[PDB]
DNA sequence: TTGACTCTCTTAA
DNA sequence: GAGAGTCA
DNA sequence: TTGACTCTCTTAA
DNA sequence: GAGAGTCA
C-alpha cells in the first residue's frame, strides 16, 4: 500500500504465508571442496500456492493484496524489500536468489540487488571458493567451472597482435 | 554448399580488412593487481566499416560475400569460426569476447562458446586472479567485483531459518 | 555484387 | 528478471 | 475479495 | 548473443 505501517503488513502476512511452504533441505557446493545445506521454503508446483500467490509464468509468480479495497499486486520474491530503494546507479533492483532456486521464498536465501549483480552469481566460486560478494553468497554458483569452449583465440595470417 | 576451401578464402578476406581497423591500445585489469595491454582492431562507430561490413543494430553488425552469385551472410563476430562445431553440449555456440569491447574483431581476443559460458566471462577475477577457465580469459570480467547490493537477506519475524 | 539501412528473434536472469 | 489483464 | 489462469515486457550477452 | 529483407 502507501503508508510505511501499510507496507509492513504487507511483508509481515508475505512472511507468514511463506513461511509455510514446505521445506526442502538442498545440499549445495560451497567451493573449495566444501559443503553445505540450505533450507528453500518452495512454492507449491501448482495451485493453491498460498494466500495472495498466484503463477503468472512457468516460474514466475506475484503476490497480491487488496488494502483499502483497490488491489495492489508484486512480484512474488519482491515483497521483502518493499521499503528499499527500487534502484542503484540507475538499475532496477531485483531479487536475486543466493540458493539458486526459483520456487525458494525464504528471506533469508534472497537479496535485492542490479541484474547484472543477480546474473553475474551463477558463476561465483562460492563462500569458501573465493567469493568477493559484499553481500556474500550462500554456495558456489551454479555455472560456476572450466566452461565447455569449442574454439579458442586464433587467426590464419599475421594481421593481428593479442 | 560453400566448401572448405571457400570458407577459408572468407576468413582470409575477412582478416584481410579487420585487420585494417583502427588498433586501439587498452591498459586493462587481469586479476590481482596487475594490469595488461590489449590492442582492439576496432569497427568504426558509423558507415563506412569496411569491405563487407555493415551494421544491423546498435552494437551488431553482419559481414556478406556475394560467391558465385549467392550472397552470404555472418553475424561478424563468428567468421573466425565457421570451420568449428557450431554447439556443444546442445547449445548454440556464440562469440565471446576475451576483451569485452563488443566493437572489436580482432580474433585473437574472441572464443567459441555457449552463451552461458559467453556470458559468465562479464564475472571472472582474470587470468591473474583465479579465473579456471579451460580457455582462459584475457582480461578480468568487467563486473568483477563485490557488487553493490542495496539491501541482504532479512526477515522481519523468525518463521525462517537458512 | 555491395553498401547502408530496415526488421524481429534467442537466452536466462 | 518484471509488468498487467481476464474471468470466476 | 481471492484464486487461477492469460498476455507481453526488460536486460545484456 | 543472432538471422533475414529492401533498394538502387
Ligand atoms: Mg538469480
Ligand atoms: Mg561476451
Ligand atoms: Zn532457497
Ligand atoms: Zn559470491
Ligand atoms: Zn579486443
Ligand atoms: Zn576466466
Amino acid at each position: 500500500a502507501l503508508t510505511n505501517a501499510q507496507i509492513l503488513a504487507v511483508i509481515d502476512s508475505w512472511e507468514e504465508t511463506v513461511g509455510q511452504f514446505p521445506v526442502i533441505t538442498h545440499h549445495v557446493p560451497l567451493g573449495g571442496g566444501l559443503q553445505g545445506t540450505l533450507h528453500c521454503y518452495e512454492i507449491p508446483l501448482a495451485a493453491p500456492y498460498g494466500v495472495g500467490f498466484a503463477k503468472n509464468g512457468p516460474t514466475r509468480w506475484q503476490y497480491k493484496r487488496t488494502i483499502n479495497q483497490v488491489v495492489h499486486r508484486w512480484g512474488s520474491h519482491t515483497v521483502p524489500f518493499l521499503l528499499e530503494p527500487d534502484n542503484i546507479n540507475g538499475k532496477t533492483c531485483t531479487a536475486s536468489h543466493l540458493c539458486h532456486n526459483t520456487r525458494c521464498h525464504n528471506p533469508l536465501h534472497l537479496c535485492w540487488e542490479s541484474l547484472d549483480d543477480n546474473k553475474g552469481r551463477n558463476w561465483c566460486p562460492g563462500p569458501n571458493g573465493g567469493c568477493v560478494h559484499a553481500v556474500v553468497c550462500l554456495r558456489q554458483g551454479p555455472l560456476y567451472g572450466p566452461g565447455a569452449t569449442v574454439a579458442g583465440p586464433q587467426q590464419r595470417g599475421s594481421h593481428f597482435v593479442v
